[PDB]
């Protein structure tokens, strides 16, 4: 509907797949080469479904900060025959607050879904489902089951992936450029 939705759509149309684990269907952001991200609570194993195709997982790393605190991001390398467009230049270098963000989801349950969530706070610490978690972004939108893995963007930046909600607020894990240096 406007330039925020434009950037979000450009990311969804080229840099997302539908990932299925034993724990559900998730929006999955492809970042570069065969490397993607998914919430750690997806419990990625040796095999994952990517757009309903059985796919070997070549590597999976559940990120933690240097205090050994959960970040809720798992980086997955997929045994896929095709690379993602490289979007690493759209990732923030530092923790930050943002204005006028969009949360975008693409699953069987919620195809082509875009939500203007407004102001995004650097919230920091969250007890997420009982697990101490760091680098949490917060937005004041009543997000629901089915939106985990959803991409949070501003114009020109891919800033996080949706990992939870409390009924009134939604929470995303930050994406930082330093997670994807190779």
């Amino acid at each position: 509907m406007g330039p925020g939705f434009d950037f979000a759509q450009a990311i969804m149309k080229k840099n997302t797949v539908i990932a299925r684990t034993e724990k559900g269907e998730f929006t999955m952001l492809g970042v570069y080469d065969r490397v993607a991200v998914i919430p750690t609570h997806a419990s990625v194993g040796e095999i994952i479904y990517i757009n309903d195709v059985e796919t070997r997982v070549l590597d999976a790393c559940a990120l933690r900060d240097l205090t050994d605190t959960n970040l809720e991001i798992t980086i997955v390398k997929l045994d896929r025959n095709q690379k993602f467009r490289d979007i690493r230049h759209f990732l923030p270098r530092c923790e930050d607050d943002y204005n006028d963000a969009v949360l975008s989801v693409h699953t069987s349950k919620f195809p082509n879904m875009y939500i203007p969530v407004g102001q995004v706070t650097n919230y920091g610490f969250l007890n997420l489902g009982g697990t101490p978690t760091h680098r949490i972004l917060m937005y004041n939108f009543p997000t629901r089951a089915g939106q985990c893995g959803g991409v949070v963007t501003t114009t020109g930046k891919v800033i996080g992936i949706h990992v939870g909600g409390n009924g009134a607020q939604g929470f995303a894990a930050m994406l930082l450029h330093s997670y994807f240096t190779d």
